[PDB]
């Protein structure tokens, strides 16, 4: 069992000091997936955005701390449900090996609370995507159940053949917002990707 | 308690088929051509890009066991090279989504083996499974089970609905998807379940 190197892989950089802060640009190590245009290139608070959150004791948004480290990385749209879907992505080092299973593992977060009058209850679902170039090989669309203010771990696994086309590949993970609901942000973390003998 | 949803033709076992390892290359009854990209023609013959269903029977050139449900399963071919888009079944139910309510849906994927006409039928070209309200795919299995030539597995799609999910009262929807990301480019589906129970 091999882990493969993914950089910024638990959000943790940049470290943020003060609770329930967050950056709204891309995270360090990722870019924006945006296949729909929704996140604009220059972003505030009242757009759509994503970054980096500090998940801390006072948190007013979760009922547990973030999964891994101090910080998850989040993805708010402010479009309507069905607008489209917006999210990360990270081309890796490796490639597309035979005779490989690969696991890529990561925790989804449902936002919880409530600011203001407004509350975060609600989920926009997800979609967590393992690539080799630009094929999608496998993918997790919103199967698990996560309640408000909760995270869970979303398994991804593939098998690569010796006659599969795209062997070689460079490797890839998404991690996508598909706005299907709100309240339409959610959270992401602990990536985690491994190879074994298949 | 657990509810079975009612699915049409939800083991392909109408038509009815006589002999063994023979197929049909025209839309199962009570399922439509999923065909977002137009890879499947109108009219097919055994040799275009097609689907239907086959009689998976004792003595099968192709499977290393029966169909999992029944005589027959469904099957997609597409002729197209991998990367040229996806095609399968749909079929819209007559149930709706439900306010917290959780959905499993079971459908069992089978991957070829054997030749047909020299032709090597080694290889798959990946699947997908989605449970569907209106036009929105709610929650999908894109081929995260690794099956073998000649033999079948069963894939698992689950959602639960809230009492805000936007498409609540929406028709729930089935499809079950070639993904044509490899050769040799068909797949077989089987014994489609859907049950619905209370969540919280
Ligand atoms: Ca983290
Ligand atoms: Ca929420
Ligand atoms: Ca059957
Ligand atoms: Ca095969």
């Amino acid at each position: 069992v091999v882990s493969i190197p993914i950089n910024n892989a638990g959000f943790e950089d940049p470290f943020i000091e003060v609770v329930d802060d967050y950056t709204v640009d891309t995270p360090p190590g990722w870019t924006t997936y945006n296949p729909n245009n929704l996140v604009p290139e220059k972003r505030t608070t009242w757009t759509s955005n994503n970054g980096v959150g500090y998940v801390g004791p006072g948190t007013q948004f979760y009922n547990q701390l973030a999964p891994e480290g101090r910080n998850i990385g989040y993805i708010y749209l402010a479009q309507k449900p069905g607008s489209g879907v917006a999210g990360f992505e990270q081309i890796l080092d490796a490639t597309l090996e035979p005779d490989t299973k690969y696991t890529l593992k990561v925790d989804v977060g449902n936002f919880g609370g409530e600011f203001q009058k407004i509350s975060l209850a609600g989920f926009p679902g997800y979609r967590v995507e393992l690539l080799a170039g630009d094929t999608v090989l496998a993918a997790d669309h919103n199967n698990l159940y996560i309640k408000d203010g909760e995270f869970k771990t979303s398994t991804v696994t593939f098998t690569a053949t010796p006659d599969n086309p795209y062997l070689d590949q460079k490797l890839g993970i998404r991690l996508i917002n598909l706005l299907q609901g709100t309240f339409s942000g959610l959270d992401f973390d602990n990536v985690r990707l491994t190879v074994e003998p298949a």
